[PDB]
């Protein structure tokens, strides 16, 4: 019964590792991504909150009834 498929990575499918392309571990879905992927950085990765970019969306409302 699929209720949520444990596939995580960054949707380029290169790397995940800020030696070479700063990453953004996605705390609200357990999803790694890249933070220059997701319009990011790692400077402020430090400081500020970091999410994948499905998750801005399905916080935004959906047009249907
Ligand atoms: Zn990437
Ligand atoms: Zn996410």
């Amino acid at each position: 019964f699929n209720t949520s498929d444990y596939r995580f990575e960054c949707i380029c499918g290169e790397l995940d590792q800020i030696d070479r392309k700063p990453r953004v571990q996605c705390l609200k879905c357990h999803l790694w991504q890249h933070a220059k992927c997701v319009n990011y950085d790692e400077k402020n990765l430090k400081i500020k909150p970091f999410y994948c970019p499905h998750c801005l969306v399905a916080m935004e409302p959906v047009s249907t009834r």
